[PDB]
């Protein structure tokens, strides 16, 4: 169920998704498919 509400909550642990894309990866999330840009790629930095 809070799928968005966790991948941004475990990306702000790296915040790179604070720039790229920021608010996209709470708000909407999921839809934006384009290279999976969430926690899961962000975390590898």
């Amino acid at each position: 169920l809070q799928i968005d509400r966790l991948i941004d909550r475990i990306t702000e642990r790296a915040e790179d998704s604070g720039n790229e894309s920021e608010g996209d990866q709470e708000e909407l999330s999921a839809l934006v498919e384009r290279g999976h840009l969430a926690p899961w790629d962000v975390d590898d930095l």
